[PDB]
């Protein structure tokens, strides 16, 4: 469980693994077109790995890969000219379910921190090695790293089989949010000193 900053060539394995853990994740099957439906979340992960994680925020991978976590930081300055960039071609990939995004984003918008902080984008861990602690250990340096900085770590879970494993990292839960025809979503919170 070897855990480590990602670099350029490391995204292949990266990519595999978060659509792969992605394949049945309830907000993904919320927002995100059934038409080709892997092929479309393969590339959403590719475009927030390389565009937003890699350039402006901050990934960690364990094992080369079979592990990652994408944040984005309070040093995540130029998300927002990024976004002008992808956010067309993230629109056009979530195809028939860009209602059901939009939508879910108005529900989540105020519980979301209006202070500095550390956002977890995504995190994933390939399915055959789910449940060996490899997530904790991808998603610790961020937890770690935001503590250190004195600002909050903050997340959003559609899954409450994960509920127990951001709690453990000492999240605590700030918001459950009824999402209309979708799921159940949780806004979670980790103050410095949790
Ligand atoms: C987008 C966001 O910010 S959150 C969405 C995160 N990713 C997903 O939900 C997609 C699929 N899930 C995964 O890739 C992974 O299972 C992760 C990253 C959530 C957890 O990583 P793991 O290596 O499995 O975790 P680790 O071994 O460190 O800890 C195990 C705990 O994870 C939780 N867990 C997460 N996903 C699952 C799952 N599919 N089934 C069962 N338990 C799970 C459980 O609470 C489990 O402990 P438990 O069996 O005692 O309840």
């Amino acid at each position: 469980p070897t855990v480590r900053l990602a670099t350029r060539d490391d995204v292949p394995r990266a990519v595999r693994t978060l659509a792969a853990a992605f394949a049945d994740y309830p907000a993904t099957r919320h927002t995100v077109d059934p038409d080709r439906h892997i092929e479309r979340v393969t590339e959403l992960q590719e475009l927030f790995l390389t565009r937003v994680g890699l350039d402006i925020g901050k990934v960690w991978v364990a094992d080369d890969g079979a592990a990652v976590a994408v944040w984005t930081t309070p040093e995540s300055v130029e998300a927002g000219a990024v976004f002008a960039e992808i956010g067309p071609r993230m629109a056009e990939l979530s195809g028939s379910r860009l209602a059901a995004q939009q939508q879910m984003e108005g529900l989540l918008a105020p519980h979301r921190p209006k202070e500095p902080a550390w956002f977890l984008a995504t995190v994933g861990v390939s399915p055959d090695h789910q449940g060996k602690g490899l997530g904790s250990a991808v998603v610790l340096p961020g937890v770690e790293a935001a503590e250190r900085a004195g600002v909050p770590a903050f997340l959003e879970t559609s899954a409450p089989r994960n509920l127990p494993f951001y709690e453990r990292l000492g999240f605590t839960v700030t918001a459950d949010v009824e999402v209309p025809e979708g799921p159940r979503t949780w806004c979670m919170t980790r103050k410095p000193g949790a």
